[PDB]
């Protein structure tokens, strides 16, 4: 049989995985011979109520995850076909980066692994040409031996032929306390933009997830309580003037000089995705 078919009488839902704005991902277990181990997948299905523009936008999600592959990279396995399209993913037994971090004893250099990795998958992703858009620990996972794999492209864009960025508009709904200013200010989300998501992606590490340092808590403490383009502006309003996430509490100044630079506030002057691999293998070397 084709390994990408799956047929909706052999899915078996076990539980809730995540959710999104758009889409629902849940644990399934395909046994078409009723053998009663099976093989467990995560299907990602589109939420009732998206309209024909998400439609088609979860048709080009399904197609850039069937062309990516990477080791830190989640696996694309195939598709259930209703009348709706579902997503067949690798299940990956140890969970998110926010889920795993708040409850497991991880070490700085573990941390700084993690980080690596990341930073390998997402120099892939962006030699391949997509910008990722959604670079937060939540949408990190955990594999077999604590290898790290991006589990999530609902935002990913293909950027046009030769350029240096995407044109992408309003929502204050979007993952907006991981943007730089210039996809917050001009609509436009460079390479660059995703290095500074990775910035707050190690914030997120050296914090462990904790909700009461996250990107929400912080920046809601600065602009209070805001909605859509609000948030936007006044983000915006904070991030030009200077203003950045505070060091973490056990994070060592380097670390956060790592994520200063990640954080410049002109685009091109932060580090690469392909700079940032070496730099965190030394900074994985230097602590155990
Ligand atoms: O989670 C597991 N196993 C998985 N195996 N395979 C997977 C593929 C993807 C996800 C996944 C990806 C992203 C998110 N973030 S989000 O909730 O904010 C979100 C954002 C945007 C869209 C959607 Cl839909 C969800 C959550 C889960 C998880 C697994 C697991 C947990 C414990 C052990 O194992």
């Amino acid at each position: 049989s084709d390994p990408t078919v799956f047929h909706k009488r052999y899915l078996k839902k076990i539980r809730d995985l995540g959710e999104g704005h758009f889409g629902k991902v849940s644990l399934y277990c395909y046994d078409p011979t009723n053998d009663g181990t099976g093989e467990m997948v995560a299907v990602k299905a589109l939420k009732e109520g998206c309209g024909p523009q998400l439609r088609s936008g979860w048709q080009r999600e399904i197609e850039i995850l069937r062309t990516l592959y990477h080791e830190h990279i989640v696996k694309y396995k195939g598709c259930c076909e209703d009348k709706s399209v579902q997503l067949v993913m690798e299940y990956v037994p140890l969970g998110s980066l926010r889920d795993y971090l708040p409850r497991h004893c991880v070490g700085l250099a573990q941390l700084l692994l993690f980080a690596q990795q990341i930073c390998e998958g997402m120099a892939y992703l962006h030699a391949q040409h997509y910008i990722h858009r959604a670079l937060a620990a939540r949408n990190v996972l955990l594999d077999n031996d604590r290898l790290v794999k991006i589990g999530d492209f609902g935002l990913a864009k293909a950027v046009p032929e030769g350029h240096e960025y995407y044109r992408v508009r309003e929502d204050g709904d979007s993952p907006v306390f991981w943007y730089a200013p210039e996809c917050l200010k001009e609509c436009k989300f460079y390479y660059a933009s995703d290095v500074w998501s990775f910035g707050v992606t190690l914030y997120e590490l050296l914090t462990y997830c904790d909700s009461n340092q996250s990107p929400h808590t912080k920046f809601t403490e600065l602009i209070g309580h805001t909605q859509g383009q609000m948030t936007v502006l006044r983000l915006t309003e904070l991030l030009e003037r200077g203003e950045r996430l505070p060091r973490p509490d056990r994070c060592p100044c380097e670390i956060y000089h790592l994520m200063k630079n990640c954080w410049e506030t002109e685009a091109s002057f932060r580090p690469t995705f392909q700079n940032l691999v070496p730099i965190l293998q030394t900074a994985q070397e230097k602590y155990q």
